[PDB]
């Protein structure tokens, strides 16, 4: 049908080998989207064209390095077109209480989860503003939004995110491309799987809906973003957390 | 497809009769549920009928009357089924500076837009709970969040209906209930179209955007709150503004 | 000093007789106010007069009563001119899940936590609005911000008081006057002393700073927003919860 | 007298030469706090210095330099006591639209801005937890909360501090640190002064209140937050704003 209907759209996925990301790619090209998935290297690019078959391809790309950046949308502009949608979900975590945090544990999140935005964010845009037509989305966390104890640098480049991503939206909102955030709960995935079962009845316990959410839940919503359907959605971030925090 | 598939629900819609309530019931029909939309008169009713055919009926009902809530869902719960998905659009305005507000106005918006949701909401509950499965979707408004002059009576009911909707959320989680509003901006309807010149370009020079939304991009979100896949979706806030306001 | 100094201001506390309305009452009087607090009986107001001895008086008042709030008001005039602070802080609870919740436990949480406020509040403010300087400070409750099992109601009509407020806060502004909320955590008080053991444990387990929080605390905060020195803080909600919930 | 008395404590203050970082450090100097002001300078520190008098003094800070934190905190260290109350106000701008910001642009907002506050919280926060008492108070932005066009740096990176606040709240809140940040709205300063008339009264236009802030008016807010008395606000962002947003 023409509900939800990315045909004619070409979707950059950061980080799509697995998990979350995986599952937005899949989804993206479920609903008619030509999908780049992207891995830091050439065997998860490998595995990204794998499941992506015909519908689109994987490439590899560091995120932190501008020449890679180039070179990967140079590679889909001219087989694909120019990028309608950029999720960017690419992001790690490099946990500590602030008292055992290292430089460089705070600048690697910095650059990773935050800067990167801002590098691939900015060379997607001027092709969205020519054509009038655009949507960048961002994968956040709840995190971002509620604090967490021992994750004060991942919060800030999540919060970071959403400040970047409302400034963004007041600037290009005229020009038909819509900035959004959607921001995960605690989604099963192979770090939760890596929890001890105490750990994991803790996490829960801070679920009302009392589950870990799926992979595709997170997909569902960034592909509902991505539509013509939401193109009235700008500079809003979407919690998909089962209730574990309500704004 | 599988996708955003309401075959097997049934949905009420209160106020159908036109503008965002009659987009939120042709598209919840369009995704295969079975709707029953309400108005304030038979006549309108039967406008509902009309535009649903074999996809649903109108029905009359009084959102501030117990018998006649009771009467309704009687009536849908023998042919139907129980209801799988209430979404609450019935609202008025009652505009007025403070100083100039009469108690009525007040207490009508009160009544049609705070109380009736904890009417509808408490009487479809029960059943949603016994299923472990239901969403509840209520229709806000921007103005419960950033707050109107001349409006803070429609501000209060909408933002004590985000109240309601949290606590809710946190009630029925665990059994499987989803409750989320979702929030317009200025949306294209009658009331904007009575505007003049100068209240329309008002209008639009508070939206990045450039523009009015349409009703079917309310209907879009209610469609995806209201879908198998947004499970994981409660006590949220869904802002359709076009960046007028950004949280 | 001059500094957090309310001398020559009038203040009208609602529900004054104990615990956070009593610290409230108190504060506003050491920081030099002309306090009046109020009670639902004359018993009630005499204690009142007794604590704030030649600082303020106490009335009977009742919250839901027109006629009631005109026959203080016009006390209060008469004997120390119009209310410069008006202090929302009459508020009581009903508490039910939502499938055992009465007509009656709803509406009279309306009644008493949301329309008590557009009553006093409208009778306070055209005063205020000549004079071109005014507070107006709800007491409301976490709960409004967070949700709550049990407390759909009191959750309601306390997000509801946020909604007026910013409604209000645009309304009169450029004229001087301020409206705000404080947004209590979970304070010590009859309600919580009356808790079990294991109650008080649950309760404090969602409390970052690992403890209750004191009636005193609430009252700095509202004197704080009612200062001269607050003039420019108007829409807000303080928070005053040990982190409990942090928006 | 008692009330909002900071005798006893000591109060680092970054940025103090003048506007905002100038009326905290003398406010807070005011309610008998032992404040020492910094500058990027030595003769912004004499300066400090010199209005400070026998309440304090000013020293020469890098913020982005490791060393010379060290240098400073010892200094503080050894002549006053551990510090009690950090108010993190140092921060720049490097304003553009998107596709003409520099990487250094971005860089060194995220660097002065953001990354400042980490380093300078953790080197003050191991004293404050062996006090089991402690401020931790960031000078923020509405633009953080709101976004803004041609300053998607900024915003990030006072969007950045909040969820870096709240996460650090939830690591100290039971040992008696609080971390909140106040976020001011359009203050009159050296910036807003160098604007147009045009400019001027478009900033106007976005403020209820219909003026700018005073620089007290933003103390005053620090020296509540830094307060006893606020010992139960924490992970909180204080908008200060004139109604120009509401949260």
């Amino acid at each position: 049908s023409q509900f939800m209907n990315l045909e004619g759209k070409v979707a950059l996925v950061t980080g799509a080998s697995r998990g979350i990301g995986k599952a937005i790619a899949e989804l993206l090209a479920e609903r008619g989207a030509k999908v780049i998935g992207t891995a830091t290297s050439e065997s998860g690019a490998q595995a990204i064209s794998d499941y992506l078959g015909d519908n689109g391809k994987g490439m590899a790309l560091n995120v932190t390095n501008p020449e890679s950046i180039e070179a990967v949308l140079k590679a889909i502009t001219d087989e694909f077109g120019g990028v309608d949608i950029l999720v960017n979900n690419a992001g790690i975590t490099r946990d500590n209480l602030l008292m055992r945090m290292k430089e460089e544990e705070w600048s690697d999140i910095m650059e990773t989860n935050l800067t990167s935005i801002f590098r691939l964010s900015k060379a997607v845009l001027r092709g969205m503003m020519k054509k009038r037509q655009g949507r960048i989305i961002n994968v956040g966390s709840v995190v971002g939004t509620m604090g967490n104890a021992g994750q004060a640098n991942y919060a800030a480049a999540k919060a970071g995110v959403i400040g970047f991503t409302k400034s963004m939206a007041r600037e290009v909102a005229s020009r038909g491309v819509t900035v959004n955030t959607v921001a995960p709960g605690a989604i099963e995935t192979d770090m939760t799987k890596a929890l001890n079962d105490e750990q994991r009845t803790a996490t829960l316990a801070q679920v009302p809906a009392g589950r870990l959410g799926d992979p595709r839940e997170i997909a569902s919503a960034v592909a509902f973003l991505a539509s013509p359907e939401a193109a009235y959605i700008t500079g809003e971030t979407l919690h998909v957390n089962g209730g574990m925090y309500m704004i």
